């Protein structure tokens, strides 16, 4: 219902149409897709359009292609019992780390291994490891979510935000910014608690915007309705206040970190901001992407600068002493 | 009929092992980690300070060796009560949530235990790592720790199904579930030695780390002898006797150790100071793992093999997912 607060820069790679056409060929040829139907469903994610918003000035079209390919892959892979999923997640992650691993007729492994090959031809081994760790974090997230669903466990707010941080694919998505842009962010700059908090907050805002984008299971609305006793409308309102509050804290902490930041950390931070907006805008415009004018909230629904009560796993985002 | 371990590597133990052991035993009593005197005594009997004092035997700061040894105690305890025998040990759906909560607590100091006695203990370990290590070094441990839990989740998935993995899946799984990734990721935190990312993430050094982890995991399978281990894996997939399996396992573990040694000798000369200390750690830990395994209930002369049981310098047959360790062009 309520329009999205997102006062962040919107931009899209000028070569997005050229990257999309190469991506559509890669998808047709990959083996990822059994039937013509499934090729069309993956194409209809408009994943080039999504990631071209994340890295809108990427110098090398081929690096933007490679990173865009993983987004298609993630959507195809996400479209299994916990016991078999823990093994699949293990085998798929091994294939990302081990170029010698063999497919064993799993349709998703050669495809992932083709993306990994392209990442290893552009990226420093350091940037590839950052992606690998991000990819395992996402898989852990998915495993947690598949486990909760199989058991009929509706998690509380704390567990739900912890899990969604990972299961919504934001860690591997933001971990591709560097691979798309080129220059390596120094470990000292990327692993700073303040920058880790910016990354997780960008991820969390993108995940809650994706919860919103699918209202029409385990999402913020069911979690709040089950564990607080809310109507749907009361939960939509609470979810928005909560998300808007994480985003204010992101803007606050970004304005403290940005001034001192080196070239590469500065680029990465512009990426978080582009990605938050890009994800929101992509989710508004996706069914030929819709191009009718969009309305954006001028103001946050909740302007508190305090931690979310009921979500202690994210409270540390507000603890400047810790950062 | 189980043959001696081939391990021609430096055996060394920290001169202050007994002082660190004593502080570790005090911490284990205060930790709330152990439900009963019986479980305190079981954790103490892992001699985890003896174990990790062999991995960083010249660690300048005893507080760094202590913090590091604590996680080894914690891991043994967590694994015994939550991974290997807990109602979670065949309940993958529940383990996935626990893995998520425990891993979040390691990453987020603000996180709350929600009744899990393992969580406050790990958070104190993490607090020590954050006080000593760079945020980069702590991120390496955190990533390693998640890798380990992913492997345990795969193993518990297998158990629930009664699925006995083949060699390839078993090696890949056990690379993670034996806890070698977080164990070796604490080397740097014990020595103080921040290893530049360009040096640690080199494919060649990643291969050396994985091989050290793989040899120590196969040595643990040997120390611990339906159960998922290399002997059941070969018995099930190759229709071997236990005796033929024991000999097959020794062959393929020795052949991995020989590749570790060949690659180490090509990597070591070029290495800077911090990577050099890290590689000495891989070697000390392989040996430390094997010797701690043979001595843990102590001082009687050990016998080691003089020769590897197999010395093919080619990838292990039936294990494609590790064949890249022998690819010098990738490495």
């Amino acid at each position: 219902l309520p329009p999205i607060y997102c006062p962040l820069e919107s931009a899209i790679h000028p070569r997005v149409h050229e990257v999309e056409k190469r991506a559509v060929e890669w998808i047709r040829r990959s083996g990822m897709c059994a039937s013509e139907e499934e090729r069309a469903w993956v194409i209809a994610t408009h994943s080039a359009d999504f990631f071209a918003r994340f890295a809108p000035t990427a110098a090398d079209e081929d690096r933007l292609l490679a990173t865009s390919l993983w987004v298609y892959w993630g959507f195809a892979f996400d479209d299994t019992r916990p016991a078999q999923f823990n093994a699949l997640a293990g085998r798929v992650q091994r294939a990302l780390e081990a170029p010698s691993a063999e497919d064993n007729g799993d349709r998703f492994v050669p495809a992932l291994q083709d993306i990994a090959r392209r990442f290893r031809s552009f990226g420093t081994p350091t940037q590839v490891r950052r992606f690998v760790h991000a990819h395992r974090a996402w898989l852990s997230g998915v495993a947690w979510q598949i486990g909760n669903q199989a058991r009929g466990h509706m998690p509380g707010l704390d567990d739900y935000l912890a899990m969604r941080l990972l299961s919504a694919g934001g860690e591997p998505t933001f971990a591709m910014l560097e691979i798309a842009t080129g220059a390596e962010v120094p470990a000292q700059d990327l692993e700073r608690p303040a920058v880790r908090a910016l990354t997780e907050m960008a991820i969390m805002v993108a995940a809650l915007d994706n919860d919103r984008h699918s209202l029409r299971d385990q999402n913020i609305y069911s979690v709040l309705m089950h564990h607080r006793g809310m109507s749907l409308q009361e939960a939509v309102e609470e979810a928005t206040k909560l998300r808007d509050r994480i985003l204010l804290r992101f803007l606050e902490l970004h304005d403290r970190v940005r001034p001192g930041a080196g070239a590469e950390l500065s680029t990465y931070l512009q990426g978080l901001r582009h990605g938050i907006r890009g994800n929101a805008e992509w989710g508004l415009r996706v069914p030929p992407m819709e191009d009718a004018p969009l309305t954006w909230a001028e103001s946050p629904s909740d302007s508190s600068p305090s931690p979310l009560p009921g979500a202690p796993s994210i409270a540390w985002w507000w603890d400047d002493a810790l950062l």
